[PDB]
């Protein structure tokens, strides 16, 4: 671990971005360096870092057999060391597991810690929204979301910064004290 990959991932291959047909270590490396956003489900090809064989996406290299990722999901085309990831069909992406700690809430439409099942306030597709603090997406973020007792969602980082200046939901102004607050599963 820690020999091959980027700042985001420990992986043995590079993705061929079907948009600009460039080779980037991962979708974040691509998105940080391109006008547009990479569609991870559209990725068809990868290149072995070790032997530069460009090939269809798979867990090991067809020529030299280098291990591309300890965890490999052929839907998101994600490669990584073992972080107990699982791919959730309702989220549509890979989550940081383990899968048994989480359930997918249909209404809020993200994976939530088991202790919130039937024990939180649902807001329709609230996960598919921007964080009201930073106004960047919650659902696909690699930062754990925090369910406020009111059911609104904040990035854990944005939530903890907000506590230095206040203690109320940035949208509905309800206090963050109380029942129904907890953690969601991070994007892998
Ligand atoms: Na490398
Ligand atoms: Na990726
Ligand atoms: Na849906
Ligand atoms: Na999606
Ligand atoms: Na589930
Ligand atoms: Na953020
Ligand atoms: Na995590
Ligand atoms: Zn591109
Ligand atoms: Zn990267
Ligand atoms: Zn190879
Ligand atoms: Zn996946
Ligand atoms: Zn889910
Ligand atoms: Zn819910
Ligand atoms: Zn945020
Ligand atoms: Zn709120």
């Amino acid at each position: 671990r820690g020999q091959r990959g980027c700042e985001h991932y420990d992986r043995g291959c590079l993705l061929k971005a079907p948009c600009c047909d460039k080779l980037y270590t991962c979708r974040l490396c691509h998105d940080n360096n391109e006008d547009h956003q990479l569609d991870r489900f559209k990725v068809k090809e990868v290149q072995c870092i070790n032997c530069e064989k460009i090939q269809h996406a798979q867990q090991t290299c067809e020529e030299c057999s280098t291990l591309f990722g300890e965890y490999y999901c052929d839907i998101c085309h994600l490669f990584d060391k073992d972080k107990k990831q699982y791919h959730c069909e309702n989220c549509g992406i890979c989550r940081i597991g383990p899968k048994e700690d989480f359930f997918h809430c249909l209404k809020c439409n993200l994976c939530l810690a088991m202790n919130l099942q039937g024990r939180h306030k649902c807001i329709e597709n609230v996960s598919r929204q921007n964080c009201p603090i930073c106004l960047e997406d919650i659902h696909t973020s690699r930062v754990v979301a925090h369910v406020l007792p009111c059911g609104h969602l904040l990035h854990r980082t944005c939530y903890e910064e907000m506590l230095k200046e206040g203690y109320r939901c940035p949208l509905c102004m309800h206090s963050a004290l109380g029942s129904g607050s907890g953690a969601a599963a991070a994007a892998a």
